[PDB]
């Protein structure tokens, strides 16, 4: 079904955002693993697959619309060297993720192409329950301690 | 553990190759489900995910190692636009992989990273299965003809 | 609950796009079924059994908003004379009836019936993935030949 | 228990059949897999494991009547190199090996060993099923012409 | 894939040895059995199992990497009149395929096929316990006596 | 089966250094136990039954070869006296290991011993995953602070 | 809770007893298994599993009683070359391991270590267990033949 050309290259912007939070979550994830902060490692392994499944759902509907996914460019990752960094990296992505995912579902709305703003939206919520996640990390170093809030996160 | 850096190099190449194969074979795998084509979709699919797992355990082993994974820099996508064009994109990928792969075992052993080398080798076995699998689809259409090939994978 | 009489209109426009498309289906779902291609008229059975529940929703909707469902008044069956026109003919159904819905959508939000909206929107993702459905077979139909297209359709 | 002379030569040369048509059998079934005609390759795996296990009872027979089973001299394989090929070289084998079977049963008659006799007709009879087999494939790749039943051997 | 044509040699070489190996231990096993050696019959039966599923391995393999598997040139078996040549000859036969298992090795490694090395290690160390299990039998006939010894593998 | 001098020699100095690690490992695992650290405690023991397992398939291997097992010569234990030092010991033990386990491959390697290669490779494996584990606790007694660290492991 | 001096002067002297008998029985275990002696192999790894488990009741103990386990000084193995020297081996240790454990238990009733007293009791039962094994073989081998013995011992 022909799409429209700016949602196709609203969608590729999202997918491209994904790419990068798939591999940048996941190279997080296997740091944490192998710093022995499991519990870390392992709610970020989760992260990097949600986005996996986000990415899938792009591709799926870019390809129905007869528009050609674009999984070449790569953008670039923030790889922190500590677990605040990390963190921070992680929020700073996911902040420039849900500006681009609102300029795409008004333009989505104003071709009415409905459905690839539902599915949008679902992503934003998405994007949206991580910020919360990462936000409250963020603020439990601050309550407990750095040293705190790391042990909590030895053991699954 | 501090790791020969050269094994690290060698590593770091394995894992930028499994990164394009995850990236082409994805999508060519959501190519041929838009197409109607399910059971190269699925085929495909499973193709990317066990690229996927191979890219794992080589972020592991770099970072068990002391090396920084390089998820930044990807390499150059081969796809298809057509069946026929698809499979040999993937073929020449995974020959141009192999022949890394062979390269990188050779410094493992020289060094004496003979856990590098196990894993490698695992990594090399199912490439060459894919090739395997490759080889004999292609085969197939010659023998069977497109149209029926492509008959024969419509439905899972 | 009083409704838009606007919207009771483009309700009950959309729902003589579905009674259409109920008869449609059924009788080209029995037409394939009298010829063999039992795998073509279990898939469009299903189409129509679809969009009777897709008029069930529409019909329990006008009636919450204190309108007057229209049954009455069956629009132009587009029925086919063998498998790649009725295919078509689907198509160009679906097609009229995704441009309507648009439409209708527009104004349910313009006037703020924001759960007319919601229901329509589902109505579309339906519809939309009848088109996908629809133009993948037409495309199958050229890549294994209509011989090959129709054997594959012969047993459920 | 001393069997007659004859009677064991008899013996030994239908071993020497099977033991031709066990690895003429495993080989072409390895092939047909290895083309990816996986339908094809598993009959004749099966086709090999049932020569397989003639070849045990023959030997047993053997060594029962207190001769000595020749597993030593292998024959000439008839391998083909193409499917239509390969069918028909298990043909001619088996019309040998039938022919071979019957002056042994002759044999057996006439000195009064009727159970060789009894084994004998048994091995024919799997003999003769395995000739319908191949008879009717010869007799499908006419009916439905070359590239459907190789397309209908792809997929167990 | 194509493969390195001394590996092919190599490995229809092996081949070779596994087709001896299959036909003499079938025919130990079926002499024992014969004798009343039941538990001998029995676990010798097993082991020509074994050397059987390494002759599918080699052939796949050798398919694989577009040679032509040799089931046609059967050397010569070692067949004993007793039980301890029966094991002997087993024996000598086990030390000659790990010979020149351990060449084939030196190859694949040369030319960098470290599939087709780690197959064949597979394959070595299948040798070398059998290898053990004779070693140990001929020393138990030795430590309990050629009578206890046949008396303990009358019966399963 | 008469084996390689020096390889027998490397193996009975593998198996030294995993009687060293039993008997170190076991008593970390009793002292911690002792002082309440039960986590550290059955971590500690789950390590030495793994040493003992590998202790257990040197002596099979040097038995089949015909050497004589030296379970006499025991090397030099170290033993720490707090859980920061008992780490660093089990690490510097498999420091140790691991450079004796890779001369011993190369020396397999040279004489074509290429099945004692591929235990001590499997040894070797567990050994590296045992640094990875000893590394990583080192590393988190840094990031959470030994008071937690501690803490941490006093519960299973 | 400190203990007294010369008790774990003892218990040590006892654990070095032990730590003999782990690697004597554990050694005569494997060489009985490489010979095929199974049921003599079992039996003796049990009996070193037996000894694994007194030293641990051992080394728990003297860590409670605030001394030093010594795991570092290993005494004379002795080491058989046949079934009846390796039994008498294991006899002429155990004869001196309770020996030794009956003058600890002098020393702990002096001293008034009741709960020392009673570990040692339990592992002196043990021991007398292990002896009526050991001197009960011997006679076995006595009435029965060494070679009957032996057969009696092939098998699990
Ligand atoms: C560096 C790149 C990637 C890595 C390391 C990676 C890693 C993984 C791993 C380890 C799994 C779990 C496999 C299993 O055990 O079953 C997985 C699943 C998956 N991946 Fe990836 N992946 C990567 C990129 C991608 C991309 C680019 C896509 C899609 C565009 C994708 C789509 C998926 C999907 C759909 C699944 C299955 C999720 C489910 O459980 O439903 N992945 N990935
Ligand atoms: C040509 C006119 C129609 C035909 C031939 C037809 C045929 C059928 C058939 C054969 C079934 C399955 C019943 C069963 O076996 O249990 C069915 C179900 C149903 N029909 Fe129709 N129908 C027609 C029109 C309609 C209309 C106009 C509506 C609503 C406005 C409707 C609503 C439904 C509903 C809600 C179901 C139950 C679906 C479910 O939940 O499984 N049908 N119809
Ligand atoms: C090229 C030579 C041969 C090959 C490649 C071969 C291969 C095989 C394989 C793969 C199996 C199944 C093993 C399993 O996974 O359980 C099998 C079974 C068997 N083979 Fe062979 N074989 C060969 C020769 C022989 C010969 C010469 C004999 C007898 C003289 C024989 C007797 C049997 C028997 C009795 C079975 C078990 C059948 C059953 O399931 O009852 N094979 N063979
Ligand atoms: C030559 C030195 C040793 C060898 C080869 C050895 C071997 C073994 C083996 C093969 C097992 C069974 C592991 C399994 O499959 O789960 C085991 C268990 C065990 N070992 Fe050792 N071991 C040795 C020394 C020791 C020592 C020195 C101690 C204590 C100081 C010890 C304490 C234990 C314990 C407590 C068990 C568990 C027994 C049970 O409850 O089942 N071992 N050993
Ligand atoms: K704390
Ligand atoms: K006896």
């Amino acid at each position: 079904m022909k799409g429209d050309k700016k949602v196709i290259q609203h969608l590729n912007k999202i997918l491209g955002n994904e790419l990068i939070a798939i591999n940048q979550y996941f190279l997080h994830s296997r740091m944490w693993n192998d710093w022995g902060l499991k519990r870390l490692g392992a709610h970020e392994y989760h992260e990097s697959i949600d986005e996996m499944k986000h990415a899938d759902k792009l591709i799926e509907r870019i390809l129905f619309l007869e528009g050609l996914p674009n999984l070449q460019d790569l953008g670039k990752l923030l790889i922190g060297e500590n677990t605040q960094e990390m963190l921070q990296c992680d929020l700073n992505l996911e902040l420039k993720a849900t500006k681009d995912l609102r300029e795409a579902i008004v333009h989505c709305e104003q071709v009415h192409d409905y459905v690839s703003r539902d599915l949008l939206k679902d992503i934003l919520e998405s994007e949206e329950e991580h910020i919360d996640y990462l936000e409250t990390q963020l603020g439990l170093i601050q309550k407990v301690g750095l040293e705190n809030y790391l042990q909590s996160h030895m053991h699954e």
